[PDB]
C-alpha cells in the first residue's frame, strides 16, 4: 500500500467525476485514512463520498470563510483523534466566475470577479497550508491541482492567470512548509472531462469557447507521446498519490506534469 | 532619434528616482512626445516632471478607478489633439500593501490586501490596455515593468505572486493587442534603488526584510556577467525604449530581461 | 514492494558511492530484479556490486562501442531469459574530459574533448534507448540522471552544455519510447559527493574549481526549503524508483528535480 | 542610424535569402561598417554580397578549421585597419547532416554526424567568441541565431539538440564576454523560408519531414498574435540589429524571440 498508515485531508470532492474523487479513491485503495472537506452542498457531497471504498469523515470548508479556516485544525484533529496528525493535504479547489472564462472578452472581466477566482483558486492554497501545517508530521506533503499556465490559451483566460499566481504561491508555501519537514508541490494535469468541463464543450459559456476548448484537448492527445485520455482522471490521481508517498522525498516548491507529456512537445 | 515622431503615454512617475522618470527622460531625449499620468499627489508629480527635458501634459489616473479608466482615452486624445493616436504605452505601476511584503509572515497577509496589490500591480496592465488600444496605431507597443518571479525570494513575498500574475496577463494582452497591430511586452528589471527600495533596505518593513533585500541585490551584481548597478535606472530606461522602438517588431507576449544577465547564471 | 516483479537494467555503477549503486540498492529493496552494466573495470564493478542486497548479472557496456550496443539486447534477454522483457532502464552515465571542466578556461576545451563528453553524457541516452526499447514492456520506464543546466555555473562548464543537450535528447526519446508504451524522463539531482565530486572539491582540477564547486553546494543546502545533504544519495535513488514505478504513469519527456527544492528559490 | 560608427563582423551569408544577408543589409542601412565571412564557396559569396547597399571585405572562415580560427583576428584587424576594433559579431552559422534531420529516424543518426552538427552549430559559437573577443570594444555585442528548442518537434531532430546546446554555450560565452565589457545573446527566430528550408518543404529530406515542417510553420502564424511571415527575414534582421545597438545594454547570456510571439501561446 503506497500510502499505508497515512492520514490525508483531500479537499474539493463535488461529484464522482471531480479529480479529488479519484485521488480520494486511489489514496484509499492505497492504505490511507482520509478526512474530506467540501464546499457548499454538503449533503450532496456526503451522498457522493459514500461511494469511496471506505468511510471518511467529512467537514465543511469554504476556503473564503475566515471562521472555517480558523476552526479547521480543531475539526480535523477531532475527526482523526487528539494526539494524531496529518501526513498529507490535497488542495483540489478552483473557480473562476464565468465573466473571466471565455464568454466574455478578456478585457471585460471585472476585478471583483477575477479577485474572487484568484482568492479561491490561488490564495487559498496558502490558507489551507497555514491552517494545516500546525497539524502535520515531519515528512508530510501538501499537493495542489494546477494546469500549465506558461503560455496563454483561448477561453481559459483569467483562470490561467489564477494558475500562474498559484504556481508562485506554491513556491512560497514550500518555504513555510519546509520549517515543518513538509513538502509542497503542484500537479499540472492535462484537460480532464469534469462536469464543468463537459458543460463548457457543450457550449455552457458560448460557442466559440466550446470550440476552442475542444480544439485544445484534441491537440493534447496528439502531442502527448503516450496519449492523453481526458475521460480518465486516474493517471492524475496516481500522480498525486506519488507526491503524497515517501517516494519523491527531495522535491518541493515544484510542479509535476501529469499531462501525457504534452507540454514537452511542439507539434 | 530612436523614438522620433512617436506619441507615448508613460504612467507611474512619483519621484525623480521612479523608473518611469528615466523612461520618460530617455524617451524625450530620443524624439518622443509624451503624455504622462500620475496617481494621487498630482501637484507633486507636476513639480517633479517639470524637470524632464521637455514639457508633457499630465493626467490623473488611479488604476483602481473605473471612471478614470472610462475617461482616459478622451483625456488622452484631447491632450494630443483629435485625429491623433498613441504609438506607445508604458505601464510602470506597482504596489503591494506592506502586510504582503516582508514584515509580516507570508501566511498573514490578508486576502483584501493581496487583492489590492494584484489589482494595482497585475490586473491594471489589462485595464490600461483596454482603455488605450482603441487609441493606438498599427505598429504600436505596450510595455510593463516586472521582475523575474520564477523562483520565490525572501521579503518580496506577495509582490512576487503579483508579478507572476502580471507575466500571465501580459501573454493575454498580447492576444488582444495583436488585433490592433500592437505589441505587448514586459521588461524584467534588476533591483533598482527607488525611494521605496531604499526605505526598505533602511529597514522600513522590519530588519530581517532589510537584510534579505540587501543580500538579494549584492547577489545580483555578483552573478551579472556585465555587473548590475542598482543606483542607475537608465539601462532599464533604454531597454523599454528599445521595445517602444520599431527595432523589436516580431516580439510580443514576451519578457526582456534588463538585469545585467543575472537570471542566466547560477553562482 | 514499489517495484515488485519489474526487471530493470541499471547502468553506471563504478563505486559504492555512485548514484547508480544506490538506485540499484533501493530498487532491490523494493522488489526488482536487476541486470547491471558496467564500463571498463568489470572485475572492480563485480566486486563492488557483490554488496547489493541481491545478486544481479553484470554486463559490459561501453556506450561509445557500436558492437556493445549492437549486442546488448541479446546479452540482456540471455541474462533475463528468453520470452522475458525489461520494465525499466536506468541511464546513470556521464563524463567530460577535464579540459572541459574547470581547470581550463571554457574557451580552451578542444572540440574532440567536448564531443567525447557529449557522446558519453548526452547522445548515449538515445543509444541506450534504441538498443533497449525492442526488449521493453508496455508500461515501461527509461530514466536518466541530469543536473539543472538552465543557468551557467562555474567549473561545470562543458558538462553543463552536455546536460543541456541531454534534456533535449530526452524529449526526443520520449517520442520514440511512446510508440512502445514506454516513458522517458530525467531526474535532475542536487550535487552529491561522489568519488569524483570529492576529488574535485579536494582540488583535483585546480583550486579555483574546487572553491567554486564548494560554494555551489553550500548555496544548495541554503536555498533548499527542505535542506540538501550531498552526503546522502538515497533521496535521489528513491526518486528514480518513483519514475520506474507505475505511480507517475502520465509523465514523459519530462524532468523531476530531486534537489531539495533548491531550483525553485532565489536566495 | 541605429548602428552608426559600429564595426561588425557578420558570418554565414550563403545566398540572398540567408538570414545573415538581411542582417548585413539592415545593419548597413543603419550606419555600420561590416566585414563578412563565408564558408566554402567564396566566389559565389562575393558575387552575392556585391548586392549589399555597401562594400564589405570578405574573409574565408570555416568554423571547423583551427587555422582559420587562429588567423581570424589578424585577418579582421587587417581588413578594418590596425588600431581599430569590432563593436559587433554576428554568428549566423548552422548545419546538421541530413542523417540527423527528418529522413532518418532519430535513433539512426550516427554520432560522427551529430558531432559534426554540434560542432558547427553550437561549439563554434564559443570559437568565434574566443577568436574575436581579443579584438572587441567595451560596450560590444555578440549575437547568434537559434530557434526555440525547449520542446521536441518533428523533423528538426538533432538540429534541435544542437540548438539546445547552443543556448547553453551562449550562457557561458556571456561569462567570458563580460570581462571585456561585451554582451552575448541569441535571437530565437520563427521559421524563415531559406533555400534549404524550401528544399525541405519541397521534400528534399523525405515526404513526411516535408509535411511536418509545413505543418509546423502554419501553426506558427496561427499562434503568433501579430502573425508570422516566413517569407520575410527582415523582422529578424531588425531584432539582431537591436541587440547590436546600445539599446539593450543590460541583457546578456539571454534569448530574444523574434518569432511573432508564437512561443508565448498554446493554441
Ligand atoms: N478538469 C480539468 O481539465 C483540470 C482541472 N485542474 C484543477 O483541478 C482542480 C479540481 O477541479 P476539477 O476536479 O477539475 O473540477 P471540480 O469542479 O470537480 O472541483 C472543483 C472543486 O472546487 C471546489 N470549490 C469551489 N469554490 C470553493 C470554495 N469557496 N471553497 C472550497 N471549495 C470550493 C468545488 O466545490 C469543487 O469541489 C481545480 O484546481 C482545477 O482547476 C487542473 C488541470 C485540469
Ligand atoms: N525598483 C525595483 O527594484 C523594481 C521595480 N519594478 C517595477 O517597476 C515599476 C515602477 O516602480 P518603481 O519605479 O520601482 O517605484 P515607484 O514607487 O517610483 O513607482 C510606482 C508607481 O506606481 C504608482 N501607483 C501606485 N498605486 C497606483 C494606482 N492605484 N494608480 C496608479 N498608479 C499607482 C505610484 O504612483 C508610482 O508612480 C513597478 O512595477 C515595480 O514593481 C521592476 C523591477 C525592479
Ligand atoms: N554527483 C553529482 O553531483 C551529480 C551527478 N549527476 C549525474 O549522475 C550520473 C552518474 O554519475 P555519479 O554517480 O555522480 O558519478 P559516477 O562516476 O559514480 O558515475 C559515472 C558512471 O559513468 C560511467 N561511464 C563513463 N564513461 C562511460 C562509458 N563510455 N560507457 C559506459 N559508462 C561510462 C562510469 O563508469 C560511471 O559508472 C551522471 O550522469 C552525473 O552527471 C547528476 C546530478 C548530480
Ligand atoms: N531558417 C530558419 O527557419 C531558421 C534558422 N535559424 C538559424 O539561422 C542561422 C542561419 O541559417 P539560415 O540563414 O536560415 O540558412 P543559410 O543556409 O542561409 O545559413 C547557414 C550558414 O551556415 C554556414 N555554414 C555551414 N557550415 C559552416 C562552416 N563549417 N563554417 C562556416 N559556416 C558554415 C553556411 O555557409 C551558411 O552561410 C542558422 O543558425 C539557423 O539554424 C534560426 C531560426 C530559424
Amino acid at each position: 500500500g503506497l500510502l499505508d498508515g497515512k492520514r490525508i485531508l483531500v479537499s474539493g470532492i463535488i461529484t464522482d467525476s471531480s479529480i479529488a474523487f479519484h485521488i480520494a479513491r486511489v489514496a484509499q485503495e492505497q492504505g490511507a485514512q482520509l478526512v474530506l472537506t467540501g464546499f457548499d452542498r454538503l449533503r450532496l457531497i456526503q451522498r457522493i463520498t459514500d461511494r469511496l471504498p471506505a468511510k471518511a469523515p467529512l467537514l465543511e470548508l469554504d476556503v473564503q470563510n475566515e471562521e472555517h479556516l480558523a476552526s479547521l485544525a480543531g475539526r480535523v484533529t477531532e475527526a482523526i483523534g487528539a494526539g494524531n496528525k496529518l501526513d498529507g493535504v490535497v488542495h483540489s479547489i478552483g473557480f473562476m466566475p464565468q465573466t473571466g472564462m471565455g464568454i466574455n472578452p478578456f478585457f471585460d472581466a471585472p476585478y471583483a470577479d477575477v479577485s474572487k477566482g484568484i482568492h479561491i483558486s490561488a490564495y487559498s492554497y496558502a490558507s489551507m497550508a497555514k491552517a494545516l501545517l500546525p497539524i502535520m508530521n515531519p515528512g508530510g506533503s501538501i499537493v495542489g491541482m494546477g494546469f500549465d499556465p506558461s503560455r496563454a490559451m483561448p477561453a481559459y483566460n483569467w483562470m490561467t492567470v489564477a494558475k500562474s499566481a498559484l504556481e508562485s504561491v506554491n513556491r512560497f508555501v514550500a518555504r513555510e512548509a519546509g520549517k515543518y519537514g513538509v513538502r509542497s508541490n503542484l500537479v499540472a494535469a492535462g484537460p480532464i472531462r469534469t462536469l464543468a468541463m463537459s458543460a463548457i464543450v457543450g457550449g455552457a459559456l458560448g460557442e466559440e469557447a466550446g470550440a476552442q476548448i475542444q480544439l485544445l484537448e484534441e491537440g493534447w492527445d496528439q502531442r502527448a507521446p503516450i496519449g492523453w485520455n481526458m475521460k480518465d482522471a486516474t493517471p492524475v490521481a496516481k500522480t498525486v498519490c506519488a507526491l503524497l508517498s515517501d517516494w519523491l522525498p527531495a522535491t518541493t516548491g515544484d510542479i509535476i506534469y501529469a499531462d501525457g507529456g504534452a507540454h514537452t512537445q511542439l507539434l
